[PDB]
């Protein structure tokens, strides 16, 4: 059997081909000790660092799809395999993700490790996007895929890419929890060290949602406290927030909070579709599908719906497919394509990596 | 029953002799695509290219009455056998149609193929202007068909062609669609590709109209915008052209809109009429006989009768038979040739062939 | 009953002994089609080739009197008994007419024609200008017969002829019209051909006329533009014509216009009655008898009396008899001649044809 | 010195009375932009206009030897006088060539604008086969002199023309050309424009010839490729062709390729000939003089005395004088004939003109 | 004196007329801040705007050779005249240029600008590439001109043009630098916002190339490091790229890199010659002028003439005329066209700017 692993930032998801969720979700961190012992390993590798991370200083070997550090990206997939899924590599063709655009060396080390130390048969990089809409039964539609390094839309109609329409943006779920804690200091709250970080992603996925109007919203929030939520810390301390639980993901709508130019996720969504020939565009526009975590907020499906909108001519139909499970969507539809019949021909076993090199690695790449 | 095709470049009409109309009618296109599959046929015929035309470069088999792409036109008459009629080719006579004054290889290679690779049981190439003539129920009159390739001029007197009088242009539908998506970027409107070409095609068909008077047309575009008109592009874009609606086909009486030396239909027409001898003059003024998708255009007829009456004789009767069904006047024409007895000696059967070679096919070629 | 058939060379008068007028009157022409065929007899023959003259190659089978193509001429006296007359020829004794001083195998052919082909029970073959004399009711004259191929004289006194002073000139209607095609080019109108010599044909009969004075009438012509009269030709083109009205005519007494060295038909007509007896000249001046439709053009009498007047001694009084029905006299005078009770004795036997052989029909032949 | 003209319909040839070739030839056409210009002469004539034809459309003053367009033809005898010979016509009588048979108004109006814009002392307009015949040292001939618009034969005999003999026909150079230019649309070359017809023209003079026997050639080109030459078009594409080399000056022998109804150039010298009195035509048989540019074919002459020999009684001795300067024999023959002394009462001088009027310049003309 | 502005898209390049090279050259972009000032001006044109771009937004009013931003516009025009070069409007006439196939509103709005807002006493709008043919001396030949916005062909024979041959691609520059940005992509240097993008635009002009043979240099950058060239940014980090130097100026060459169904810039000038008349296709094959800043790159003339060699006959001497200074080629001619004695006719005062309204404006515009 295959096994699907995508580990796209933050998460590592991992399973077995053919399943309906993967067996492993863990995140993508490597904790070593920043004091030292008295009384203790070495490294602490996904949910064993989140609960030893007060003595801990957590690190992401992903960084904007990126693999950075490849010695602790190499200790995350050791973990994966054998303690996580316990199975051996050397067993199992493996399907791996990648975000689109991406340095090309990053997929052939990858690929290199995958041979060369875990010794997989063979193995497959696909593009998660792609991958979002084998999950949702389609095969038109454009893909917005958001998660915690990149946020990139990728076209696709009638099965074929339009490369030249794939846009990414280096603006996800870390940066918005980035923008948090520093806007959480507006209230008196202090979160800076990689620990406390953790501690304000939490806080994201609890309280901040999506304003339908954020004009309208921040007046609402500031005329009374219907907004405001509480949250209690792990030592007990009880904070609350009003406006920056719509502020924050707000981010994605106005990049410029934090300092970016690029336009927000609706923009880039339509701009995308205007690249695309005329004769698609109807097509593209009723199939919005959102993937991955930073699109779980409450209230962005209506958000993007009402923005896009806004952006495209007034007779078409503008339809945001927003799937309850789309956090798993990219690892759901690897699952599918690792079990279809006409894909094992696409495998890029040992053999053929021995042969043609690293080259071979950039096939169906864009 | 016999089988009558009548592919002159843009379209293919085809069924069976006996019919009132053609069963199958669809674009003479063979679509590929421009883009690599991720999720697939290597080509797309007909309608099959129409609807999926967003992906793909759309190719015409015939230009200008000529067959330039054979493995194209072969796709097409299999479609067109297999897809659409769905018979089998070698139960049936085909009568296939050609504009006249086309090489002659042309009609051998279509022999050719209809004999070895279709293996129908007898086949017979006819004059498109000829078969218009049978539609209407006349012996006499002189016949302007106009397709997407190629306008012709036939004049027939009681029965007899008179092929030194027989007239071509290679300015039709395709070189007004060309010149509609020049002029339209006056107004700021960009259509480059095959796929916006069909839809330049499709606003040519709806919304041109032949001018009585061109300059007093455009002066009546110039004072106000009672011309103008609204059309939506698939994609929910509503454009608006004036002049352009008649500018357009007045390239059919001005050839030089598009750089052409030679003279619109009108005075190819009474040209065509002035060779022939001058007692038959009188009987072709009457018979004006327009035929093909390029003669659909409102205000046609009246401004070919005002035009021809300017240059013919004031005592000479001009009357132009612009039937409504013109657009199937040579299939008609040829469905009602299929089926006299007295036509059942002309056809070129398979035996015959073998004998004669490909020089048999040249009989009564002009 | 008797049937008359007068053939001279452009017209068939065709009809029953008794009557007053010929039954059927048509062109003496065989056409044939100079194209070919796409939608169709062989060959048309008299009004029917008229109709159809523009796409067929019209052609006399009599020339100058003689017949040279004697297929057509079967074609022709078939269409006269079955199509025109609608009659069965071995029913009927045929009167036929023929020019004087005609090769001797002309009147054999026709006769052997007649007896074996059509079956005709009895036969006879006149001489026209006798005709034209019984069509008058006189037994002395000079008959002046002018018809489409021949002009010829034969003086008749007391019903006695004189075949030494018969005269015949191959210059007649034929003639006229290959002259008046000729000098129409002058004014740049181009009949070339035999469909247009058909229409030049029709000019001749009706705007050409015989001057009083050739050259006081071409002053006149060139003076102003009071001779000048228009024409519409079949296209409806406007053709304006001034001296070539009279100078076509003026061919007749000056026949160096076409190049021939005789004298004018009034000189032939001196030359006769001097080459006749001393004393019947005066009543053959007093009797000169006008036939045939070259002699149908305003003023031809008048001349012919002022020119034999100058010829004539002083003392004679010229009279010449143009009767209004001159166009048919021959065949007036051959309805009374096989309706005369003593000329049922002349009349040629089948039986008498199969012993005394061709040599019989050479009795009275001058 | 006088000045000779030989301005037939396709070139123009000028020169001094004296000398043995023209000093100016150049094609008698005149060249308009077509295309609108950015960057320039309103028209351009001759040669000129022959190297820029490119955005010309090129125009025939001179259509079947009648000037058709007066203010051209002014255009081109101003160039001839004032830039090509580099005269002043006011010191120069002129000599003027003429086609048997024009209409009147075209040498009156010729007469007109050579005295009153040109002011040339004196002029005379001869006809082109008697010159003809002075270029060959010859005064008994039948002339058959073929240009670009008109086909003639004139018969002299002794000195003396037989005007009733003379045979005009309108098929020539540019009818062979137009013809051309149809068949070669059978191998898919499309020539169409004014500019186009000039290269087909120099691809004529290049290659055609006349076949001796039209059906055997006809077999030999339909079973191998030993006739098929090679033709470099001026943007370098090569064209080849086979039985178009000798099915374009067949038109010549068989006017029925065209459409026309007359006889072949063989058969119009044969009636010529046999219009003539009968102790004249064996000198004629023996003295078929060719003239003009369209019987500089290869292969003319052996095949017009294979023709003429076959009509012509067997113990007739037919004999083609084809010399190889047959092109400039009528501006060859002007130069002798206004080099005469004989001539110089022939002229029609300027005071002369004043008095008589324009019917002073039809004497001698037929 | 006149000045001669042009403004293609990318850069201004104004100046006087009778000077051999433009007084200012400068990027046609506007900055306006993205950060908020807490010690500043609204907005920066030019060079200012390109030194301050670090805390700027930069935009570019023209796209594809269309003004999409007046306001903008209007700045930069205003820096032009005061600024750069110091003069008052009103008192010089105004050459200003455009690509062809323009909107007519884009020369209808610059005209009412340039008479309304600076009051210029007279203007003209005359075609970018017809102005190129005046810096090279010539009056024949293709131009193709290339900027940051359009690619256009304009053949020109003998100072005529041809519009209907006229050729324009929306694939130029600013195009190229796109696509720079997105293939530096795949060695891990992201240039995302405005400011990044002019310095990419800086890489390609000093380290692009064209390849002689792509698929060969793109085997020499795999096989080694010798194609490999660094480029220090702004901040000192110091980037590498080997076959993107050649990749990006191949879009040229082949269209689809970037996703344009369109062909290269080769078979456009092939197409665009083989519209035009035969017997001009000489002379455009040895005159290619290319002009344009996106022509600069080294190896581009090279590679024209190696693939437009392929496209044409072997007999055909191709030559690409690429002058060292070619990047200015549309001012020096309009230099030179702004000087001309036979041009001060053709200024549009602001007089019968008045009088015949915006429909003056489009004299000359094909
Ligand atoms: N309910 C939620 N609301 C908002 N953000 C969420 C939610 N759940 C997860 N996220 C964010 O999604 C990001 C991870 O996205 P995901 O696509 O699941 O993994 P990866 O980033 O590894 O591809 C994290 O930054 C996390 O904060
Ligand atoms: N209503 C219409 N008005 C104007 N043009 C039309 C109309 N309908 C069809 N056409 C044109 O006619 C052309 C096809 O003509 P047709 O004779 O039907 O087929 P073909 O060209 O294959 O012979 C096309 O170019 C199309 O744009
Ligand atoms: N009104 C007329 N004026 C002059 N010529 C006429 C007239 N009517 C007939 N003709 C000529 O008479 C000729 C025929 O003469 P006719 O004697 O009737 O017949 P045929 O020649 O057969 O004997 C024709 O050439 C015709 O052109
Ligand atoms: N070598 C040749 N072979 C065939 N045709 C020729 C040749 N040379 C000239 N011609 C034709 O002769 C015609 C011109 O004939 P010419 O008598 O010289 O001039 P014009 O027609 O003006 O009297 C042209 O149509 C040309 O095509
Ligand atoms: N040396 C060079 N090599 C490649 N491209 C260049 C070079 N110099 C300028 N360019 C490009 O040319 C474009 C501008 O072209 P130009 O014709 O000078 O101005 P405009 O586009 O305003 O007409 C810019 O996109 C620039 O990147
Ligand atoms: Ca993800
Ligand atoms: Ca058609
Ligand atoms: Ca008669
Ligand atoms: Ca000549
Ligand atoms: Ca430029």
């Amino acid at each position: 059997t295959a096994l699907v692993c995508d580990n796209g930032s933050g998460l590592v998801k991992a399973g077995f081909a053919g399943d309906d969720a993967p067996r492993a979700v863990f995140p993508s961190i490597v904790g070593r000790p920043r004091h030292q012992g008295v009384m203790q390993k070495d490294s602490y590798v996904g949910d064993e660092a989140q609960s030893k991370r007060g003595i801990l200083t957590l690190k992401y070997p992903i960084e904007h799809g990126i693999i950075t550090n490849w010695d602790d990206m190499e200790k995350i997939w050791h973990h994966t395999f054998y303690n996580e899924l316990r199975v051996a590599p050397e067993e199992h063709p493996t399907l791996l993700t990648e975000a689109p655009l991406n340095p090309k060396a990053n997929r052939e080390k990858m690929t290199q490790i995958m041979f060369e130390t875990f010794n997989v048969p063979a193995m497959y990089v696909a593009i998660q996007a792609v991958l979002s809409l084998y999950a949702s039964g389609r095969t038109t539609g454009i893909v917005l895929d958001s998660g915690d390094g990149v946020t990139h839309n990728v076209p696709i109609y009638e099965g074929y890419a339009l490369p030249h329409a794939i846009m990414r943006l280096d603006l996800a779920g870390r940066d918005l929890t980035d923008y948090l804690m520093k806007i959480l200091t507006e209230r008196g709250y202090s979160f800076v060290t990689t620990a406390e970080r953790e501690i304000v992603r939490d806080i994201k996925e609890k309280l901040c949602y999506v304003a339908l109007d954020f004009e309208n919203e921040m007046a609402t929030a500031a005329s009374s406290s219907s907004l405001e939520k509480s949250y209690e810390l792990p030592d007990g301390q009880v904070i609350t927030i009003g406006n920056e639980r719509f502020r924050c993901p707000e981010t994605l709508f106005q990049p410029s909070f934090i300092g970016m130019e690029s336009a927000g996720i609706h923009e880039t969504t339509y701009n995308s579709i205007m690249k695309c020939d005329i004769d698609i565009r109807k097509d593209l526009y009723a199939n919005n599908v959102m993937s991955g975590g930073t699109t779980m907020y409450p209230g962005i499906a209506d958000r993007m719906q009402k923005e896009i909108t806004a952006l495209a001519p007034s007779t078409m139909k503008i339809k945001i497919i927003a799937p309850p499970e789309r956090k798993y969507s990219v690892w759901i539809g690897g699952s599918i394509l690792a079990s279809l019949s006409t894909f094992q021909q696409m495998w890029i076993t040992k053999q053929e990596y021995d042969e043609a090199g690293p080259s071979i690695v950039h096939r169906k790449c864009f």
